[PDB]
This record gives C-alpha cells, structure tokens and sequence, in this order.
C-alpha cells in the first residue's frame, strides 16, 4: 500500500545522455548507437534566440563545430542534418550502452518521467504528464536542453520528449525526437501564451480508484450521473471532456473495485461542486491528474522493467 | 524554473540489485562487492512472522539454502551471518557494478529516493521522508521487502534505509544497512502503533523559499516572530519545534531571497493559523515538508552526478 508519483527508474537512459557544445552554446545530447539528437538551438547565441534562421546559422556549422563529450571521451562527427527542430550528429562510435528504444509522439493527458541533466550529467528523475495545452510542468534551469522524457515496458525505453524551452510563465516545451514540436511552440524566444491548462478528467478517474485501492473512501458519494451531466459540470471547472474511449479505458480499475464509472464520475463532480472542505485523498488537498489508469494499475500491480 | 518532487538517478542502485530465495520466501537483496544484504525475516514463512525466533530459525538454514540470482545468473553462497536484522550472504563473485557507495543512518526529516523493486527487478523510483515517528510513506507490495533508499553525492551511494514491513496503517518501516530499525519497529507481524506524524517544519521553511525562488509570492506577509512565539504556534499544529540548527540551515536560501529566517516562520504561522483559502503554493494546497534545505540548493543550482 502507499501511492508515490512514481517515475520509470532512470539507468537505460543515463547511459545515453551526452555533452553537445557548439562554439560557446553547451547543452544535452542523447546518444543512440551511432546517432547523437539534441535541440538545433545548440547552433544559437544567446541574441540569435529572438529571430533565428536556422537553415542560415546551420551553413557556418560543420561536423567538427560539435564537441560531443561523454565523460573523459570526444565522440567523432561525421555527419549532421537538421529533421524539424532536432539536429542528428552522426557519430563514428555506436553507444555500446544503447538500449532497445523506440521514438513514440504522445497524446495530451500521457505520462513520462524526466531525466533532467546539465553537461550531459543526470541531476533527478521525475514524472511529469503533457497537458492539454501542450505544456509540460517541468523542473528545468539553464543548461537542462536535451533531457528527454521516457516511458519504458519492460527492456524497451519509448522516448517521447526534448526540452526546448522554457515560456515566460515558467512552464515547459519541447519536441518529440524526430523534432516536430508539442502543441504550437517554436524554438524563438518570442511572446507565445499557453492556452487554458485543462484538468485531464480520466487522470482524476484513475487516482480516485488508486485512492479506494488504498482506504482513502470518504468521497465515495451515494449519486451516480451521465457523461453528457458529468461533462456539463466538468465544462465549467475547465476539465477535459469525457469519452466513451475513456470509460473503456477505466474498464480494469472498475472491475477491481467494484465502483461503475459513472458512480466514480459523480463522486468527482460533487468534489468539483462542493470542494474537499480540507480533506486529503492520498496526502494531497487537491484533485491529482498526472497518473494515467496504466500508472495506476502499473503501480498497484508491481510491474518490474528488464 | 519549476519545482518537482525530484528524486535522484536510480541507475547505480538498479545495477546491485538481486532476487534471494529462503524456501518459498522471494524478496530483493543488495549486491555490493562480495556480500549480498537481505532482510533475515527470508528465512520465515507467513505463519513464522507472528513470533519469530531467528535464531532458531536460522540453524535450519546453510549457505545452500539461499538462492541468489541476479538475471539468468546464479550468485554462489560461501557465508552467512545476520547482524541486527539484515543477512549479509558473502557470495564468490564480487559485483562487477559496484558504485562507490556508503551506509548511513538518517536523522528524521531526512529525506532519500527509494528504488522499489520486485523480484530483483526495479518498478519505478521516488523520493521520501524519514518521518519523526521513524515510519516512511511509501509505495510498497507485497515482495518489495529488501528495496533500498539512498542520497547520491556526485559519484558516491549514501545507502540509508532498507524495506522491512508495511504497519497495519499502511506506513513502512525498515533498518539502515547495518540492519537496525529505524524508530521501536521490529520484524513480528504484531501491533505496533506509529507515534503522531508531525510536520518537519525545517522542510516546509525550504519548500517556502523554493516557492518564492520561483514566483510564488502570495504568502510573503508583513509580519516577523521569534523562535519561542512560532514553537507556541506550532506545538498546537503538530509541526517539530524549531531549533538555532535549523534557522542555522536555512541561512543559504535566506541569503538567496534576501528574507529573513524568522520573517519567513511569521508567513508560515500565519498559513497554519489562517489557512490557504483554497490557493496552492508550487501546485499543492497542503504545506509540503518532503523537501530538505539541501533538496531545495541542488534542484534550484542544479548539481549533477557522476
């Protein structure tokens, strides 16, 4: 018993992350056999940042502009092309620490944990979601571009983030690893607002369930509702929408329980109505949306990684 | 910017990990140079935990009779002997993966990163608190007994605590590495009642000036106090007493933020006394005592590890 924000545990990973300087500019690279991605503002100054042409940055740039380092060791590049806002510096040394990996693009409302870094060196691990505006809500000071966000099943580490950038509001942006950014950011230090940061109502579902698995049930009201009730209360909380999708998707945590998802829809709208008149549901005095109904089940089952 | 729940890398810890096997009892053991640690209640069955005798369960016990295995590899017993209540089992192969690596016993308030594992194999990591009733909150089923906390200073693994048992209030308890339990708990599945949880108000103080480092302001009030007028406040809240060490301790982040230690516990008497009225601070609405003086530093200068 007991429910932590638990992140994936971080090894695979730290032995991929690398060093990238390129002339005074010096941030995280990964490296993944003999292929080392990092964010193209490597390639920038601080004053280029504001209005940068990066196809015309990049034609002062050869492979030797790059000093990859991964500990007392320069890596050799051979090669380099920018793919969206990723460069890719082809090494000559395939990392023997690689491991299985794939690149996947997440959904708003997914989780990942942080590798943050500075230097190439592994600072702390968190779990962290993509909002619903595309953001993330990151721990992340200068020199922290290029720590990646990972979910793994069993041996094979899915890599679904780069930092980027942090906004003026102190939230985060970053790219997926073929460089194409999450929500409308761009690599500019320019005036771009996020957008209304929604609650991910099947999130929510999905710790109330973790928190009945565990004794927390004071919440557990007498009413039941509908979708289209629950969502015309959600609307005006700015919660997310709930599917059908969703409902299936709660599908396991209903059946260990013995709580219908609805029943569980209209616990949460009374908590959204009434608030929690200063109770806690598993430490927090606040609705939690950053574990998926896989996190839950991951964390209450004992799922163990190779 | 931004402030996370942030727990060190797991990957030096997730390479010493193993599966030991007494009969039909599975847990973890540590594996470091030649000697793997394990909790001594391997060597009981479910009906032995109610009143064991471990001595006289360890005489049916030889070095044969425990399995070590680390992957498809199994490690050969030379040895045995308990001490407190961990065995140390010296096995013929030293671990090829041992870190520079440390035991410590930790103070209450200390807080550390847990590598939950299940059957040798790591699930996920997070960080906590030693409590001052000498439980911890964590995320721990059944198997997980031998999972270890630990502090990474740059290179070097401070082992701090080892998962012994889960009270019926759904808190754990475990030893330091030398196998002595933190606080009065034993390894008996009997009635062993935790002491009040209080808040560790050094903590909460740091968490504080985390807060204002990055934006959130709205609890700096006009008000100072003393040392003995906020212990009066605090002692009815159930937070720890304050003491010279920890004003002491908090000089760096006062220095920082240019507010005073004392000015600082004002705001916070304040927030006990008054309440939050429903506004959060780093996007919690409760006052979070899991981070350190120390935690608060590293994640806001960004310190890395070899």
């Amino acid at each position: 018993s007991g429910f932590r924000k638990m992140a994936f545990p971080s090894g695979k990973v730290e032995g991929c992350m690398v060093q990238v300087t390129c002339g005074t500019t010096t941030l995280n690279g990964l490296w993944l056999d003999d292929v080392v991605y990092c964010p193209r503002h490597v390639i920038c100054t601080s004053e280029d940042m504001l209005n940068p042409n990066y196809e015309d940055l990049l034609i002062r740039k050869s492979n030797h502009n790059f000093l990859v380092q991964a500990g007392n060791v320069q890596l050799r590049v051979i090669g380099h092309s920018m793919q969206n806002c990723v460069l890719k510096l082809k090494v000559d040394t395939a990392n023997p620490k690689t491991p299985k990996y794939k690149f996947v693009r997440i959904q708003p409302g997914q989780t990942f944990s942080v590798l943050a870094c500075y230097n190439g060196s592994p600072s702390g691990v968190y779990q962290c979601a993509m909002r619903p505006n595309f953001t993330i809500k990151g721990s992340f000071l200068n020199g922290s571009c290029g720590s990646v966000g990972f979910n793994i099943d069993y041996d094979c580490v899915s890599f679904c983030y780069m930092h980027h950038m942090e906004l003026p509001t102190g939230v985060h942006a970053g790219t997926d690893l073929e460089g194409n950014f999450y929500g409308p950011f761009v690599d500019r230090q320019t005036a771009q607002a996020a957008g209304t940061d929604t609650t991910i109502t099947v999130n929510v579902l999905a710790w109330l369930y973790a928190a009945v698995i565990n004794g927390d049930r004071w919440f557990l009201n007498r009413f039941t509702t509908t979708l289209n009730d629950f969502n015309l209360v959600a609307m005006k909380y700015n919660y997310e929408p709930l599917t059908q999708d969703h409902v299936d998707i709660l599908g396991p945590l209903s059946a260990q329980t013995g709580i219908a998802v609805l029943d569980m829809c209209a616990s949460l709208k009374e908590l959204l109505q009434n608030g929690m008149n200063g109770r806690t549901i598993l430490g927090s005095a606040l609705l939690e949306d950053e574990f998926t109904p896989f996190d839950v089940v991951r964390q209450c089952s004992g799922v163990t990684f190779q």
